[PDB]
């Protein structure tokens, strides 16, 4: 038996629970701490089976029916004996799930952020304390699927599934179930998973600057006058924004290189240029992507047209659970990242938050971020190993 705990109750959690419980030999427990969402899920499901509708790209559709063993808000029930603990929620919820699982997580547990995405390991090391060096930590670059719930607790739709997907790993002292293949088995044939060389590679390759950069490209020195309708998102970028993305991507390499120079045995060679990343030139590569057709900026109705809607996950997530975390790493490496910095400073004010001030992580809301320094990881080796330096005597 491969005992799996799925944390969350959103789109991904529905899909994962559905796809995972359908696998032979797997026991799925759903943990959700958001009020009484578990109780709402159970009551909604009843005695029926959970349904996942997959568009095969292209083989029409597929009916996947399965039932988890239990759906609970009690971490004791969901986490005890769990071989794999997978977090599929927006990163702001991650704190609570680590806190709830901590007294119950077994040494051989594989802890997976699906996503994830930045500072996930630092947060895990902090909350789980001494047990963090025992468990394994796995960080996936994004969600496996474009998916949405069609009916709460009962029905979820997969619009499309990724071809390839990468995940990083920090091995603990405990032997877990095999990370890559177990996660593959749970997901079926697609997406085909690959193991990234290093967790910092994954963290930097998340390209946290992208959405803040695109928003800065379209609304940088925005006069405060409306536009006829919602302008194109990715396909609506200018040349200067394509340069801006290149600048920030080079800074990513700079931090990677400096980590590799200062710390041998840590392979960060798969940290890439954003143009070189895919899976003519950068500008045209973004604009002529049929995966970006008809995707528009977040807009709200105002006087004489529509204004940008800055209250969105492009900044509320991607800054504190992305750019700040990369800035925290940059500081420790001794690499100024001016282009990244300028984006942080701008996106900061737009959401009414403050993390970075004069190139230093002293902002009012820096505590709600996952930058290593927030948790006390102030050196590169403390970032890499999770061990804080203690001198005597
Ligand atoms: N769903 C997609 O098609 C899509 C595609 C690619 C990437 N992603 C990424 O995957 C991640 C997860 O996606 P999702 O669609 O499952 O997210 P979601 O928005 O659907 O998940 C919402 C869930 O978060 C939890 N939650 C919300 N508010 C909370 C709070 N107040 N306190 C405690 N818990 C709370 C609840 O369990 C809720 O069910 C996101 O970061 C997103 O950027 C999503």
């Amino acid at each position: 038996t491969v005992k799996v705990c799925v944390c969350g109750g959103g789109n991904g959690a529905h899909t994962l629970s559905g796809l995972a419980a359908s696998r032979d030999g797997v026991e799925v427990r759903v943990l959700t701490l958001f009020a009484d969402e578990a109780e709402r899920w159970t009551k909604a499901l009843g005695a029926d089976e959970l349904t996942v509708i997959v568009n095969e790209k292209d083989g029409t559709q597929t009916e996947v029916k399965s039932r988890p063993k239990v759906i609970t808000k009690d971490p004791e029930i969901a986490i005890s004996g769990a071989d794999v603990v997978i977090l599929t929620v927006p990163a702001f919820a991650h704190e609570g799930y680590f806190q709830a699982m901590a007294p119950y997580v077994q040494d051989s547990a594989l802890i997976v952020g699906l996503p994830s995405q930045a500072g996930f390991e630092f947060q895990c090391r902090d909350i789980l304390g001494d047990k963090a060096a025992a468990v394994s930590m796995m960080s996936f670059e994004t969600l496996p699927w474009a998916c949405r719930i069609k009916e709460f607790g009962r029905k979820v739709e997969v619009l499309g599934t990724k071809s390839v997907l990468a995940a990083s790993l920090i091995k603990g002292t405990a032997k877990t179930v095999d990370p890559l293949s177990t996660l593959q088995m749970l997901h079926g044939a697609e997406p085909v998973f690959r193991l990234a060389k290093h967790f910092l590679e994954m963290l930097i390759m998340s390209y946290s600057f992208v959405h803040p950069a695109i928003l800065f490209g379209r609304w940088g020195s925005w006069d405060g006058k409306p536009v006829p309708e919602a302008p194109l998102f990715y396909q609506g970028i200018d040349q200067a924004t394509a340069d801006m993305l290149t600048a920030c991507s080079n800074e990513c390499k700079d931090v990677a290189n400096a980590i590799m120079a200062a710390c041998p045995g840590n392979d960060l060679s798969d940290v890439k240029d954003i143009y070189q990343w895919y899976l003519h030139d950068l500008y045209h590569a973004i604009t002529t992507n049929k995966s970006y057709k008809g995707l528009v900026h977040p807009v709200k109705a105002v006087d004489g047209g529509v204004a940008p809607d800055f209250g969105n996950r492009y900044l509320t997530e991607d800054i504190p659970m992305g750019m700040i975390v990369f800035k925290g790493v940059a500081i420790a490496a001794g690499v100024a990242i001016p282009s990244n910095d300028k984006l942080i400073m701008w996106a900061q004010e737009k959401i009414g938050k403050e993390y970075l001030v004069d190139g230093a992580l002293t902002g009012k809301d820096v505590a709600t971020t996952r930058c290593p320094q927030r948790y006390g990881f102030n050196t590169l080796d403390a970032i890499l190993t999770g061990k804080k330096h203690h001198h005597h005597h």
